[PDB]
């Protein structure tokens, strides 16, 4: 009556709304405005994985170098570096084919299952339609699937209430859906996620708020 | 003073507010956005005639493997691997007129009349004007009422209140449209179901809440 | 003080709003949203006027097969193949010049003055700019007036209130416009009949709420 | 202080409005919706003339042809077959130098200087770019001042509340500017009359109620 | 502490919220839809200059011929034919490098320091591009403030609240912009006046409504 | 726990609500409409720190010559003249690799580590896609990073509520973005500011109400 397999994301009560976390082996879509808190939540996932299950990462970035990255999970009190260093951790920087089996490489070399892509929006904006968007969308995670190594790929929105992706299509091809949303209400914003969809298990509906304090992503499953 | 017939689902509450079930012979056309329950209408479909009445079925996929339905069927304790065994399902992976000869060779090897088609949007992107995608989605229709086979194909809509699909062109081919929506109002999303039309045949007029629960869709028929 | 002659619809109710009926040699353009009610409403003007007058119609199609027609007619209780073999009406499938030529001469052929289009926007989908949709819509018009035959074209809309018809240029060829609108409030829908002009004569202005019952439409002349 | 003559147009409260009627050798922009009552307006505005002042006109029709007009009219009572054998009034059918030379070489023959044009939407429908249809636009308007023979010109919009001309250009080109609106509140349409500007003159702000009698149009200068 | 010099419009109620006028040496760009006043504003700063400071002026108009704005200036009582014939003011009908020489050399000729330019949407009208229309604008306002010559420069825009100019960047170009709206709100008219920004110099936020009299444009500085 | 060094701006109010000002070498993103104070902003940033600190900037612009800045600020009281002959400030005029190698050269030149961009949108306007704008975006605030001076780059928007930058994808490539609004309610204008976001440091959520007085820009931090 059950046949799928959860890896604890260990973020401040994702875990909660989530029903048992992020399902191992799925590639998930976690979609924003800027200034949401995607970056930080591909960053949290590897490094509390790291942390807890001592299981590596592998961080793949396309509109930051890895020093920035490194400086801005120090800025929570995360010594990204020593990470790299000991080999728990790696950075990719590419700043399609390739792509993927540099990631595959990376992912045999540091036996590392846990993969986070930080703008997969940037590489599709060289492609012009939307059929080609999505083909390229679909063949990154089949090939993640089928490395069996969990992924969360964030892409860029534009509107708060609007389309899921920009280009509309990234809802309709990942397996998992979650949205950060930053409302702009009485001159004042506000922080919310909500899980769109988790083909295969379930989870809760409806949207909550949660907080990035200095120690990173805190959701309050109300 | 009747000239339809109408083959029951066994969705609960579905024929109610069908008034007898969807219509032998005739496509439906189940538009939704992403996390509605559109696949998993057209796996209950099948799966529930197969397993009341006896009746083989044909699922035609584009957008996702054979295994990953199966997982996801046996998240809800529908065993599909045995049904694929003993050859009373059949599910098909193309991933338009060899599309149409492989369904028709797969209905008469199987000696199944019932098809459903989880993704034609996928397969329309490839197409650029509204007016070449009436055509393909009429040609299929037709193709469909030849054959004699009661078809259930899902297409992909972005907004939950706006055109009927994406194009706006399923709607006005389509014998029969049922709307699937994911309304987002107070930070908390509600299912709905509504029978847009019935070519020939009565329906309730409204929308109705429904729940995918662990034992599949459950309308309720107030 | 008076120069325009109307022939009765014999649908109930519409008459009535209609002060007198649709005029006679001109080309009614009845637009709405699916599951409206357009098809009907053109089978049902022929029917009442073949039952009561005795004037024979022809019913030119393009979405659909005079089977699926004939059955969802039956479904009504009309019986339209006893008439079509006592020639009391006759059934046209197309599926421009060559469509006039073709009605024209079964209007010769069958001695009929009533004649309903049930898709032109199928038609006009082959055309490119909305310039050329005028200019074929009014040489259709033109030969339709012509020929002196009382024509109920039907034409597709999107946007329950928006543009009359999809291009925004049928609303102004016509003479006599007649919108159907299926808005949906409260999660429920409501059928409503507006008649926007009637070039030469006078109409009631407002929508009437109607009904599509197992005998046909129901107009309500509150 | 006052150098603009303006000739009545004898429609029942327009004058009162409009502060004096139409400014005697400037061209009006009339624009509306379907079934409005622009055709009308610019048919009442001639006869009126004719009737009253003894003074001819001539009607320029693109959209129908001129016994479709006579027949409306007779609709109300007026009797323009009458008028055009006397030669009192003159139909010219064009279904753009050609047309303003015509429509000169009327104005000569005919002793008449009152114009009415019904569709100079239909003609800018060949140009392609709002640049060409404002050019087309100023060289018609400057042709009618050159002649000096007061012209109302009917163009069609299409939302009831938006752009005053579907191009968009036509209100900044036309000396003088009338909007007619046919708004549909509460399932009911409401007529009304508006003087957008009048180049030189002075005239009432605001929206008034009108309505299409058997008559002809009647405005209440309320 | 300042180091900016304006020079009263004598326009009743624009220099009180304007704060001294129109800065001198800068070009303003005057913007609002049809009937708000732009042409009105333009020839009665000119005209106020001329009386009261004896500062001739150039008036370049593209849409209108010099006649017809005679005729509405003397419509107010404004006799700009003498004015013409005495030199004290000049009128310039162009219907770009070419332009602005023509500006120079009339401005060289009529030792006047006032510019008004009726239609430079109609200019912009021939290029495609916003860039092209952005380079065009900075262009000519560059020529203007290297000739010294204060310069109210007036363009159309389409939507009551919206875009302040049709291409969207006159706003981002012109040193000061002012803004004319005429908004239509329980089926009546109003007229208010707004200064967006003044590059340099303090003036008040909001706007004021203005009317239109025999007189001229009248602003309360409420 | 901390790794990020921020340079205050010494504006009135906005260090308080950037929690200790601009950060050290990150190219920070302000967008507003037309009238906001982005021009103003940047002018004050460098002023102030010329003032206080004694740190040399360079103010780089393309929509104004550097005298009309000059006067501008004179308006306040600020004499750029005497800082820009004393070598204390340099003013760029360039009206995209040369520029970045003009300013490096700047830098270099002057020994001064503050940049200001006045408009990068009037460049951005040459080329025609926006994955060309972010990539060039990109380009130059990784140059700015290299170099290691703190630069405010200024973009224009066209609504108030809506996209962050006329392109899009301004928001998604700098580290840091701060948004001046100019909102009108009530016939009425008022100035707020918000910080959109910060990579790697904290900042107030909302917005906060700002004026424009004569002594430059003063935000209230409530
Ligand atoms: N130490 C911190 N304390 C609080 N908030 C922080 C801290 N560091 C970063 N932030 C938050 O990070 C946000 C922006 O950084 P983040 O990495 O989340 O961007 P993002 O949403 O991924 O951006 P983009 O769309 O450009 O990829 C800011 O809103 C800021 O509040
Ligand atoms: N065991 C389960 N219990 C509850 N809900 C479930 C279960 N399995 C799947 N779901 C639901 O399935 C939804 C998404 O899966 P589904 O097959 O319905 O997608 P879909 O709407 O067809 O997607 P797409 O538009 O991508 O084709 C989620 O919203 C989730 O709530
Ligand atoms: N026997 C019946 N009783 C009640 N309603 C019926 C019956 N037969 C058909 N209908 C109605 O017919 C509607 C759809 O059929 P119809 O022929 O009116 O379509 P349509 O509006 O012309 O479609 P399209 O836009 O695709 O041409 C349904 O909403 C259904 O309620
Ligand atoms: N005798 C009459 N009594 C009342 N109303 C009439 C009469 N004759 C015509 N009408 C009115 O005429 C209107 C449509 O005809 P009209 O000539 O005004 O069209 P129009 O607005 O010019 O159309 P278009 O946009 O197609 O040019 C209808 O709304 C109808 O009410
Ligand atoms: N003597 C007058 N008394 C009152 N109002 C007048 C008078 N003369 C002209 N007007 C006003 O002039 C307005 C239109 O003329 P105006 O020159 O202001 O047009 P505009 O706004 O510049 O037009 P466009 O956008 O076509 O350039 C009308 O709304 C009218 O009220
Ligand atoms: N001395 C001053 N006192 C008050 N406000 C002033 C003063 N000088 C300039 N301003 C303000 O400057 C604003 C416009 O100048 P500013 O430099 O801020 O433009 P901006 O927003 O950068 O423009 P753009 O979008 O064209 O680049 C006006 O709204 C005005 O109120
Ligand atoms: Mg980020
Ligand atoms: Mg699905
Ligand atoms: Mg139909
Ligand atoms: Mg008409
Ligand atoms: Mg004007
Ligand atoms: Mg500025």
């Amino acid at each position: 009556h059950q046949a799928i397999a959860k890896m604890r994301t260990m973020i401040e009560g994702f875990d909660d709304i989530s029903h048992g976390g992020l399902p191992i082996g799925r590639s998930t879509l976690v979609s924003g405005t800027s200034g949401t808190g995607k970056t930080l939540f591909s960053i949290q996932f590897l490094y509390n994985g790291i942390i807890e299950f001592d299981e590596p990462g592998v961080f793949v970035t396309f509109e930051e170098t890895p020093q920035d990255i490194i400086k801005n999970a120090r800025s929570f009190g995360w010594d990204l570096a020593k990470l790299v260093d000991e080999g728990k951790l790696f950075i990719l920087d590419a700043s399609l084919s390739a792509l993927i089996e540099r990631i595959n490489y990376a992912i045999q070399k540091y036996r590392a299952r846990r993969v986070s892509i930080d703008s997969v929006t940037s590489v599709f904006q060289q492609y012009d339609a939307s059929s080609v968007v999505r083909r390229e969308l679909f063949r990154l995670v089949a090939r993640l699937k089928q490395i069996g190594a969990t992924t969360v790929m964030t892409t860029e929105r534009i509107e708060e209430y609007g389309p899921i992706a920009r280009y509309g299509v990234e809802e309709f091809v990942s397996d998992n859906v979650v949205i950060l949303r930053n409302v702009l209400e009485g001159e004042r914003r506000r922080r919310t996620l909500e899980i769109l969809k988790l083909r295969g298990t379930s989870h809760m509906k409806g949207e909550y708020p949660f907080t990035i304090t200095d120690h990173g992503i805190n959701i309050f499953p109300l």
